[PDB]
RNA sequence: AAAAA
């Protein structure tokens, strides 16, 4: 009887896999009562997060996918929008349940929003934001197609990828004298179903001649009341449809039963398109098509009168040749039945965006960025002066290399309560393995950032008012694009690092980095409660006093790297709970505090 | 509550 049941008795009554899911406040929360599967999910702290709804849907689709974290191979810095979706699509299939943010997805397009343009314009009305508004989710579906093949065609080696599956090549015929009339084309990634003026169609219905008609459609309002004929004799792989009716036409819909149809066929033969539902309803003239629904994002009013997203998905697995539902909340996901999946007759639920994919085209297995050949030149690059030397080739990372990771962050907003923002600034690698090179960082970068900055946290992090383009410390600035790759190679590539508190930096930094790579100098000096702090245990076990004055990240990765040496000292003789239990006791002599 | 910042 838990929120995973997906399925009330009565319709009018919202399951609560459906109910509104209770922020993670960052602490310990565990997700195992919400998702017990290898699909990850993602958090709703973000500023719209409707979006993730939408994240998910193009996810599961394998040609989406395997294109988008496929540029992760090549160096892409000018397209942020495409990479970044390539990162959190990555991270999403890393995890493997783990949760997941898309805190770096949704600050790439907050950024690039602040600049036709009416369409960027609505996506920013409903970034501080009844929690969505109406033919919103639509709204962001064209700007999210739009910029993605935009920035598909800026990519090194130049891609048509993302409009040979969405493309949609419709003519639009507008006659303003008779035998005189002007044509135009150009390539559409969704279809709209608009307000339709009637529904002519009383036939023995499904949603198949909705999509008819907005392949084929003529209209007879303009200003001068023009007549307008719009029609697509292109059959792309992926299919993406924007439903945008009315009330009185979402409430005769869900008396239709099985109205969402999950497999169709369809060709073209005239100058418009005709779908039936089996092959055997149309013997195909030329080459016919095959779709079925790749997923759906609904939207649910639920009983409280509030508002939120979900998503469908199907996925192959040719284990069995079946195929998995699964519904998809904020961070509780379910694998439901095909039944319970395509029902439209609760009056809560409501189709907003429908994806058809091509059959054969949909049983294609999700390639992972590992199976293609990585470019890992940003390591050896240059994109007040910091001491540090660069790798060099003999220094190639393998699966077990040590580095002493440390980021610094900055406060950009406040609880904002009836935590909504924080920046990244500065981070710094160092060298773990012992050598001649030894405690010696090789990167020490600042991340660059536009947003007002609220407080610099100048005490608890070495950034000066000296983070910005023009102005600076003339420290090594640099985006968060490429910064990002530094250490997205470094998890790619097996190596292993070490910190104090580096499941907190992971967690703003937007990367997750499996256990078997991450030793926390906190969890090793940890008592039942009461993580020590770094000042502490550099005084308590080691003779030197630092953070003494305003931090810098470049000296606390130095001292958590040869705390994991002094922890493997006291762990090769087994002293390892003599010295934790004696800090601990002389902790509470001088109540964790010492000049 | 504490680390982290």
């Amino acid at each position: 009887s838990d929120i995973q049941t997906y399925t009330s008795i009565n319709k009018y009554e919202v399951p609560p896999a459906y109910s509104r899911l209770p922020l993670t406040s960052t602490d310990n929360f565990d997700f195992t009562p919400f998702n017990n599967t290898e699909y990850s999910g993602l958090d709703p702290d973000v500023d719209n997060h409707y979006t993730n709804a939408i994240i998910q849907l193009y996810r599961f689709i394998p040609e989406m996918f395997n294109f988008v974290v496929g540029c992760l191979k090549d160096e892409n810095f000018e397209t942020t929008l495409l990479t970044d979706l390539g990162y959190l699509f990555d991270m999403m299939e890393r995890s493997h349940g783990k949760i997941c943010s898309s805190s770096n997805f949704q600050a790439s397009l907050k950024s690039l929003t602040d600049k036709p343009q009416e369409h960027l314009e609505e996506y920013l009305e409903s970034l501080c934001i009844e929690s969505i508004k109406r033919n919103m989710p639509q709204k962001f579906n064209r700007f999210l197609l739009s910029q993605l093949i935009k920035e598909e065609a800026q990519t090194v080696n130049h891609n048509i990828t993302l409009n040979q599956c969405f493309g949609l090549e419709t003519e639009i015929r507008t006659e303003c004298s008779c035998d005189h009339y002007d044509t135009t084309v150009k390539l559409l990634p969704s279809l709209s179903i608009s307000g339709i003026n009637k529904t002519v169609i009383k036939q023995l219905q499904n949603i198949l001649p909705y999509i008819e008609y907005a392949m084929k459609n003529v209209t007879q309002k303009n200003s001068e009341t023009i007549t307008q004929e719009c029609t697509v004799k292109n059959l792309p792989s992926v299919l993406s449809l924007e439903l945008s009716l009315l009330d009185t036409e979402f409430s005769n819909i869900r008396s239709s039963k099985n109205w969402l149809t999950s497999e169709f066929y369809g060709s073209i033969i005239k100058n418009k398109a005709v779908l039936r539902s089996t092959a055997s309803e149309l013997k195909g003239t030329s080459h016919i098509f095959k779709y079925e629904l790749n997923g759906y994002v609904a939207k649910i009013t639920d009983n409280n009168n509030e508002t939120r997203l979900v998503t469908y998905v199907k996925k192959y697995n040719p284990k069995e040749n079946c195929f998995k539902w699964l519904m998809f909340n904020d961070y509780l996901v379910v694998e439901i039945t095909e039944e319970e999946a395509l029902k439209m007759t609760y009056p809560w639920k409501t189709p907003e965006i429908i994806i058809y994919c091509d059959a054969e085209e949909l049983r294609k297995p999700f390639f992972s960025v590992d199976t293609y050949s990585i470019n890992y030149d940003i390591l050896f690059r240059d994109y007040a002066r910091r001491e540090y030397k660069l790798l060099t080739h003999d220094e190639a990372p393998k699966s077990g290399t040590l580095v002493a990771i440390d980021a610094a962050f900055v406060s950009l907003q406040s609880e904002l309560c009836e935590p909504k923002r924080t920046a990244l600034a500065r981070i710094s690698i160092i060298r773990g393995e012992e050598g001649e090179l030894y405690g010696v960082p090789f990167v020490d970068d600042y991340v660059v950032n536009t947003n007002h900055i609220e407080d610099y946290l100048t005490r608890y992090s070495g950034i000066l008012p000296g983070d910005l383009d023009p102005e600076k410390s003339t420290k090594r600035l640099v985006r968060r694009n490429v910064v990002y790759r530094k250490v997205w190679l470094l998890m790619q590539l097996g190596c292993v690092f070490v910190g104090h508190g580096l499941n907190n930096d992971f967690k703003h930094i937007n990367i997750n980095v499996p256990r078997n790579q991450i030793r926390d100098t906190a969890i090793y000096f940890l008592q039942g409660k009461r993580y020590l702090s770094l000042r502490y245990l550099a005084y308590v076990l080691l003779g030197m006093n630092i953070q003494e004055g305003n931090h810098d990240s470049i000296e606390d990765a130095h001292t958590a790297l040869i705390l994991y040496k002094k922890y493997l000292h006291l762990k090769e003789k087994a002293i390892f709970e003599k010295v934790l239990n004696s800090v601990y006791e002389e902790g509470r002599a001088h109540n964790f505090k010492v000049p």
